[PDB]
Order: structure tokens, then C-alpha cells, then sequence
């Protein structure tokens, strides 16, 4: 019939293909360059989703995401290129994670086989944490503040605003938030939540009732951690619905 | 330097590439066939591990794992082929999971985008469970029984033998064990364990002491669930060490 659900195969697709680029030689040979290029070209033919194939092809033939011999120069250039392609897809989907190229380098380099000290167990322990540790998507603080009132009105208790309070103090600056020890907790919390909703078919936007059009309680809890399942357009749309409800409420009482 | 740790990129590699095969048309065109074949041929050039590339190439040029136009006939033939390639690698590593082609079909088909009823949330809920639900490796009951005595002697309490007791009653028949409701629990338990050991650098074989050469307590708990981090050769080796210790003990007392 159709292709496969993007949220099922997507992450494995990225993790594996980013790993492929970090397995590229520091000094490829004309042969290596040709072998990898052809691989990445063929990748565009097999992604199990038509639209995905089209966007990817478009991306690899324009701008800085263009697959060219300069990209294939070395490991740095190849890994930087795929990092950019990944950003290109994120932007297309209007979702952000706030990861710098350096972040991606520190992550995948910890995967590098270090047959020193077969790789030692304490070294792999570190690698595995980096593999299992998921980076949840980010939403700017100015967007989230539009949901605080309704979150309170719907009964979400005080403990759920803790992280938001920390973020406010740091002016919603992600580069600073990422340096906080609690950033690790933020990601683990958001991940369990996102998984909880996915596994229990919990929608992000209220389908019926008075709250129709605004975030569900679980989605609100995610937003309070500057995370969300919604993309930029969907968040702004949710904000507009929340304000329709607040405005109309004010005028009737 | 080297390639990347196989246990970090491997699973994403399989999940994504199996998803690729299920995204293959029911009736490919000469063009499709050529496009996918070239992709899978190039896959062998980019796996971030030299030995892995060699084995894969060897596999796709011999026996039933050979990449040929007959394989590329349709979705059934292509998915059956990659399932066989996966089995080939499992056999090379001497690790088993007991998954039939049908098992793999039921799993990946649940990933198929079903734009009926954008795919509905309750449908995705099912898909996500299949994605997150990991199948832990299996070890035959006759192998495991060699570790029961030492497991008892080392203080492992009774609750850890529960599943083993169920398995004994079913004659260690995996096709029957997989039909049990507790099979789902078995896999979740083994998965957390395997992850716990990986994340905490807990070895599978005692490095020092009197128990040197035999499974560590955590490894023993896994074995009691007919699971293990050890491959066939390593399990038989562990058995031999356990018997050296039992035999020598008997003769000195
Ligand atoms: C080549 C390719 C093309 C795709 N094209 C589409 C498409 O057009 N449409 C569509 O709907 N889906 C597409 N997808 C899937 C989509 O990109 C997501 O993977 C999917 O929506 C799942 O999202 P997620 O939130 O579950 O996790 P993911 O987005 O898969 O994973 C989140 C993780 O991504 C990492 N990350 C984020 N940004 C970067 C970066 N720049 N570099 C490295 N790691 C980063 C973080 O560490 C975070 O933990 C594509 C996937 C691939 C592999
Ligand atoms: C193309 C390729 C070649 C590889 N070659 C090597 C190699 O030569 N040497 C090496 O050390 N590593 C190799 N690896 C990696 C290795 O196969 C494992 O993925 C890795 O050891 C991680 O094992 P794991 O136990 O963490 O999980 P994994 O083995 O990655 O995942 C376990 C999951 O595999 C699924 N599964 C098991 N059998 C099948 C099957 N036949 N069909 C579909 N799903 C199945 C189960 O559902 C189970 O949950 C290769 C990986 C790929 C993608």
C-alpha cells in the first residue's frame, strides 16, 4: 500500500546514516568518495516514504546540502554535510532540537571503536548513555508563556512549572539551559512523556469539549519543559486558539 | 581512527534497512529493481566497520543471501532476502533471537502508513509498541540448566527462577514459550537487564576471584530467562568453566 510511518523508521534512519558518515576515512580515495557518494545518492531512492524521497533529493541538489565532491573531501566535510541535511529536514518539518555540529560530533565520536586500554566496558558505558539519551525538541520560552495561564486554569499542579521557572531566570537561553545539570533531567522527562503519549494514543490537541483546539494536559506538561510534539505552525495555531478562548472568556464575564 | 562500535549503530542499521525493504513496491519496475539493488550493493561499502563490510559482501554473493534479480522481484522476495541476510549475520556472531520470517512481517507491516479511519493514533500506538518492544536473544534450556546450581550457590533468590520453571514445563520449546503471555514480560525484563549492564559497564564473565570464568550474577539472572549477552561459543565456554569448578570442588570435599 503506502510507505512506512515516518516516526517509526526515521530515528533509526538518522542514527545509522550519521554513524555511516563518522565511519568515513580521514583521507578518502577517489574510490571511497565515489563509493559513499553513490550510497548517499541511492539513499534518496529507498527512504520508505515518497515525500521524504522528494525532499531529500531536492536538498542534496541545492544550497549547502548539495551532495558534491567538496563534501566528500574528508570525514569532517562529510559529517558536517549530513548534519546540515538533517537540519534541512528538521526545518522542513518545522521542528528544532538546538543541536550544534559540535554536539553531534561529541556524540558520534564517543561511538568510535577504541580497541585500547575490543573496546573497554567503561568506555562503552559512556557510548551507550549517549545512544539511549534522546534530545527532545525545543520550543522558545516566549511561545510557551502563552500556555501558562491555561495550564494553571486546567489544574496542572505547581511541580510541573519548576523547569519553566528555571528557564525564565535564564531568559529562555538554550545555550545556557543546556549547560545546566537539570538539562539531562528535562530530556529524560520529555522523552518518557512523548513515548507515553505515543504508546497510549494521547493526542496533542483537544479534539472535543470546551478546550477544543488547545493543548491536551500531557502536551501542556511537555510545553512547560520547553518541549512539544507540535511544530512551529502548530504551536502558533495552538496559541491563537488559546487566546480566542481567553479573549471570549474575558468579554462574557 | 577505527570504525564505530557495532552494538551502538547495529540496531538502527537493521531497523532502518528492514523498513527500506518493506517500502519496496509490490510490482517494482526495471528501474526500481536497479535503484534498490544498487542501494543494497552500496550499503556494503559504508557500514562503519571493516569486518562487517567484508562479511556482508561475502553474504550477498553466495547462497540464499546472494543479491540477485530474483530477490528484487517484489516486496515479498526483497523482505525475505534481507531477513535472511540478518539471520546470516546472527549466525556469524553465533547469537539467536528465534524470529521467523512471519514474525518480522507482522512487525514491519504494522509500520505501514495507513492513511485511513495521516495514520490514526490508536493504529500508531500499536506500531510504537512493536518498535519499542525489543526481542532479547535466546539460549536453549539444556545450556541454561548447567548454570542453575551455581546460580543457587551464589545466592540468587527463588523469584529469579520463576520463568525458568515455566520453561522447564514447556520443555524449553520457544515456539510455545512465545505464545505465552509472560513472553512479553521475559523480553522486557531481559532488555532492561542488558541495558543496565551496558550502561554500568557490568561484565558478563567474572574477571577475578574464585568465580573467574563463570557468569557474573547479572549474567546468571539473564540466563535464567533463557537470555544472555554471550554467543554460543562463549556459553559453552562458560559451561566448561562452571564444570571445572564443580568437579574440582567435589573432589576436594
Ligand atoms: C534521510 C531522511 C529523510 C527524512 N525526510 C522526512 C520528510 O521529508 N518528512 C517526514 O515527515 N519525515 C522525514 N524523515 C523522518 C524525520 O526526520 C524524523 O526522524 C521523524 O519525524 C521522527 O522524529 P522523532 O521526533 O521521533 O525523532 P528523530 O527526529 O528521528 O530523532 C531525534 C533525535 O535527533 C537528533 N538530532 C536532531 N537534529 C540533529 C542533527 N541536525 N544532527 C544529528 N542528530 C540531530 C537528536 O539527538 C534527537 O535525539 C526523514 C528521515 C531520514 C533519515
Ligand atoms: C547490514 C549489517 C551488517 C552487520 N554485520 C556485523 C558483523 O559482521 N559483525 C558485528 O559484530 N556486527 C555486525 N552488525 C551488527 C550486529 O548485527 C548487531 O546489530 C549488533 O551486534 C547489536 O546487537 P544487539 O543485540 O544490541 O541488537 P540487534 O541485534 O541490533 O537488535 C536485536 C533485534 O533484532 C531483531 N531481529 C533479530 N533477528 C532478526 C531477523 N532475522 N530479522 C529482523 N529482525 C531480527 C529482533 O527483533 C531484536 O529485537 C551488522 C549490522 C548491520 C545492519
Amino acid at each position: 500500500h503506502n510507505g512506512l510511518i515516518t516516526k517509526i523508521w526515521g530515528t533509526a534512519g538518522w542514527t545509522f546514516n550519521h554513524a555511516v558518515t563518522f565511519g568515513y576515512p580521514l583521507n578518502p580515495t577517489s574510490d571511497d568518495k565515489r563509493r559513499y557518494k553513490n550510497y548517499f545518492i541511492s539513499l534518496g531512492d529507498v527512504l520508505p516514504c515518497r515525500l521524504c524521497r522528494e525532499s531529500y533529493k531536492k536538498f542534496i541538489t541545492t544550497g549547502k546540502t548539495a551532495l558534491t565532491n567538496e563534501v566528500l573531501r574528508n570525514r569532517h566535510t562529510l559529517t558536517k554535510w549530513f548534519y546540515d541535511v538533517h537540519n534541512a529536514v528538521n526545518n522542513k518539518l518545522e521542528v528544532d532540537y538546538g543541536l550544534s555540529y559540535e554536539d553531534v560530533v561529541n556524540k558520534y565520536e564517543s561511538f568510535r571503536a577504541k580497541c585500547g586500554k575490543v573496546t573497554p566496558l567503561d568506555h562503552k558505558a559512556f557510548s551507550f548513555k549517549k545512544l539511549y539519551y534522546m534530545d527532545a525538541p525545543i520550543v522558545s520560552l516566549d511561545k510557551v508563556e502563552n500556555f501558562v495561564r491555561i495550564a494553571r486554569m486546567r489544574g496542572i499542579s505547581d511541580k510541573y512549572f519548576a523547569f519553566l521557572e528555571l528557564a525564565t531566570v535564564l531568559n529562555g537561553d538554550f545555550n545556557e539551559l543546556k549547560k545546566q545539570s537539570s538539562w539531562e533531567y528535562r530530556n529524560k522527562y520529555a522523552q518518557k512523556k512523548i513515548r507515553h503519549m505515543r504508546e497510549n494514543a494521547i493526542p496533542s490537541i483537544e479534539e472535543q469539549g470546551y478546550w477544543k483546539g488547545t493543548p491536551t494536559i500531557d502536551e501542556l506538561k511537555l510545553l512547560l519543559f520547553l518541549a512539544s510534539n507540535l511544530n512551529r505552525t502548530e504551536v502558533n495555531d495552538a496559541i491563537n486558539n488559546v487566546e480566542r478562548l481567553e479573549s471570549t472568556h474575558y468579554i462574557e464575564n
